[PDB]
């Protein structure tokens, strides 16, 4: 499908297998002052939820990861 | 924490030990007369991604499940 991409959050077209879009907010040792580290794009699966995240969003819809 | 709750989406403090809130949405047959079934609450572990799901948001912050 198509999903949004990180930095700029624009559209990009997945390859076969990347049927799912995601938005992932994760925390470094400096989550509290910097903020979480965001990363969106095309995944093939929904990444299992690491304790360090402020949140995961996994959606099958184009550009749904926003 | 206090997470948003399904039928009505009023905040409710997770039973001590449940810190992550989630928002789920899948379609059923009336997925065109109403839209997807939306279920939101408190959990222990973020739910397993499930193919037949329109979306699944797992966040750890108050009433974020929205």
């Amino acid at each position: 499908r198509t999903c949004l991409i990180s930095p700029s959050s624009t559209p990009q077209t997945c390859p076969n297998g990347q049927d799912i879009c995601f938005l992932k907010a994760q925390c470094d040792k400096f989550c509290s002052i910097r903020g979480p580290v965001i990363e969106q794009g095309c995944v093939a699966t929904c990444p299992q939820f690491r304790s360090n995240y402020r949140s995961l969003l996994c959606c099958t819809t184009d550009n749904c990861n926003h």
